[PDB]
């Protein structure tokens, strides 16, 4: 009585469909629903008895055609897109969902398909690919930029799998350590380079990095070639699936090497000043004290400081490179040689002495000569002062020797005191040379002997 | 052995399809292609012998259900959209394409429908509109990771667009020069700090940067505040579409003038401390004329020697 409803499905549905017969020769379209003929534009008889192949053309990819024909003989289904041309020739994209109808025996008997004009994704490919290409070329620009800032500037780059301990070391990182460009790295291999003082800090931090919290370490290493390097390292664990700790490691040696030296400059200055400020600790200790002549004790102070400030300018012909005894023996004893012209004699080699001794020199020179004018040989008319110094030896060393000899003076009696010089000599002149100092009050003249081992804080 | 190619053509198509049986109570469903059990996620035994009504729900415009019930009654086709609900509960538009099946006399025997989801269709225009921006975010992610490394490693970085002359200056680069955190830098702002005796060298190899030939240069700048600084600039040229000149700069005013630093400091830490302590002790020159000044003229001097030893502690 009544028809088959499944034909009314394929007949009325707006989905273009097709049936073909692979027992008829060359698999011809036996059925074409009206939608397939609204899609293609051809007429009912024009698409019957022919093979679908007729929709292809010059732009139709002859590679897709192989893929379909392959599966048809395989008797397996196939989904694929291909170019087709409307009856008016207007090409479109045709998506084919092609399936093989088997019967009860298991032998093929029909092919069925569903066709769709998926020429909307054509503009979707042109949009998506044109953009996501120029955007992955935008990235390729900011790759080479980052890559270059790491060639230069030497930026190390390491990772540690927080769960397993797997490590990755970038080339600059391997360059910063003493590492072969391709040997395996673990926490192991790095810590074996950290100086023993700084190990427990590294361990405590590498076992701390569960917090996902950016830490920052400084630690020194000793490369496999004996070189020593300071390192800053900033890390920050990225929690997630495989928790990686990501770290930056850069070499900060030239900064550290130059920091801990620029402080050494102002370190000695803070030592050459609690010695020079406390140098006048003695110059004012004795001079303007409880004297019978506070008016003349500043006639003397301004004369013993006019000589200490002479012990500062000798270090200007040479950049504090000490001075020569040949120049200092002229520095402090040229004012005397005005009145006592050619009555003080200097004998010795052209030598060299550290600048923290050239100060205690031009004072002991100026002080002892002042003693010669008061009590000693530079007081009378025909007194003379003999200064001899020469490098010689006794107990195997190459030690230093000098003599203050006062000849043709007045007979030297004995001192009833032991004033400022007699300890300016034993205490801040012997402790300026590692010296063994001596004084004899011979009746003939003042005999002063000095003996100093060579330790280039005294003899450069 | 004689299977139907039509019974198999709907069997396999991806268009949801229904065939109902009006000559039965309630006009129930007696066929649903698997393309229907996907669209509604229901099992097989869950849509057979039950009216297509059961897909409707609480948000279904009833004036729609009226014209559908009306066309069914009058044996007409209908092409309408209606809000239906999946087995999950998803609120999705449903495009009903319904047709009558009139037998060989003109007598309503069957009803057929091809269902079309206009929620999976009308969303793919915004399912990859959210993909065009995932790939616009990976791009901005990589220009960021650059910016991120330049910060954490505190690196003085600069980029001169070779054609245009536009420049970008990293933070540390702007701190090395005497530069505002965000002032517009070009080549002038960097040259106006160069000392006269080094401008030619800066210029000579700033035009010699065209040929992708990496170059290093040292030169002095007098900062805006008066500080003099030595800088080593290592630069290059990436030749892509528009060539970017890549360059790094670091303050070396130390590895340079440290011979003079250590020297010309003692040349003034004694130049003005011999000069500076040779007169503060001329104050003991202005306290001595009476007696017992080693009792008060030292209470008027020892308060100046740790007034300078504490001015540096
Ligand atoms: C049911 C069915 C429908 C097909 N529909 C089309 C079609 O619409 N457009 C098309 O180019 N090819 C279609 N084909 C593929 C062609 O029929 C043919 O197989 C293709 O051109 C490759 O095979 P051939 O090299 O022997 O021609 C269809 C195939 C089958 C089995
Ligand atoms: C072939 C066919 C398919 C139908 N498919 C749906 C459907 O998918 N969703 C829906 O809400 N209604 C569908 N209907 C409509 C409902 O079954 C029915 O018309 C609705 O309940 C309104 O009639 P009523 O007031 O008697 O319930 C379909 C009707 C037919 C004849
Ligand atoms: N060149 C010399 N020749 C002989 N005797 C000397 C001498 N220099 C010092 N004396 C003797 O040693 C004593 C103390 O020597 P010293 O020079 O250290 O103190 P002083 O009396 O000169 C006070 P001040 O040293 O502060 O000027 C003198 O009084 C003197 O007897
Ligand atoms: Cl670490
Ligand atoms: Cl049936
Ligand atoms: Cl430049
Ligand atoms: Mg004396």
């Amino acid at each position: 009585q009544a028809t088959d409803p499944f034909r009314a499905a394929v007949e009325f549905t707006l989905m273009p469909m097709l049936i073909t017969n692979p027992h008829l020769p060359d698999n011809p379209i036996v059925f074409a629903n009206p939608a397939f003929l609204k899609l293609t534009g051809y007429e009912a008889d024009e698409v019957m008895g022919r093979n679908c192949r007729f929709l292809q053309g010059h732009g139709t990819d002859p590679a897709h055609v192989r893929a379909i024909k392959s599966a048809i003989a395989a008797e397996k289904p196939i989904d694929i897109d291909i170019i087709n041309y409307k009856k008016s020739g207007e090409a479109f994209w045709n998506r084919l969902h092609i399936s093989p109808v088997h019967n009860a025996n298991g032998r093929l008997q029909h092919f069925v398909s569903s066709q769709l004009d998926v020429t909307l994704e054509l503009s979707r490919l042109v949009e998506l690919e044109k953009e996501r290409k120029t955007l992955s070329i935008e990235t390729a620009r900011s790759k080479d930029q980052l890559d270059y800032i790491v060639e230069v500037a030497n930026i190390g780059f390491w990772t540690r799998e927080f769960y397993s301990g797997k490590m990755t070391c970038s080339a600059e990182c391997r360059r910063i350590y003493g590492f072969t460009p391709d040997e395996p790295v673990h926490f192991d291999t790095i810590l074996d380079l950290v100086v023993l003082e700084d190990r427990m800090t590294v361990v405590q931090k590498a076992h701390q990095a569960v917090t996902g919290e950016p830490y920052s370490i400084e630690y020194r290493i000793v490369t496999r070639l004996g070189e020593t390097r300071w390192l800053e390292t900033r890390a920050k664990a990225l929690t997630g699936e495989n928790p990686l700790v990501l770290g930056i490691v850069q070499d900060v040696t030239e900064r550290k090497k130059a920091e801990a030296n620029k402080a050494l400059v102002s370190r000695e200055i803070a030592h050459r000043f609690k010695n020079s400020m406390a140098m006048v600790q003695s110059i004012a200790n004795q001079t303007l004290r409880n004297t019978y002549d506070p008016e003349q004790a500043n006639r003397l102070f301004s004369e013993r400081l006019r000589a200490l400030s002479q012990a500062h300018d000798m270090l200007l012909k040479e950049n504090w490179a000490g001075a020569t005894i040949q120049q200092i023996c002229a520095t402090a004893l040229a004012p005397f040689n005005s009145t006592f012209a050619n009555r003080i004699h200097m004998s010795g080699p052209h030598l060299l002495v550290s600048d923290r001794v050239t100060v205690a020199l031009s004072l002991a020179f100026y002080e002892l000569a002042t003693n010669a004018v008061k009590y000693g040989a530079l007081s009378n008319e025909k007194g003379v002062i003999n200064i001899t110094w020469a490098i010689m030896e006794d107990k195997g060393e190459k030690k230093f020797h000098m003599r203050w000899a006062e000849s043709r003076g007045p007979e030297v009696m004995q001192p009833a005191r032991r004033g400022f010089g007699q300890r300016l000599l034993h205490s801040v002149l012997a402790e300026e040379l590692k010296a063994k100092c001596d004084v004899e009050f011979a009746a003939s003249g003042l005999l002063i002997d000095v003996l100093a081992p060579i330790t280039p804080e005294v003899f450069p």
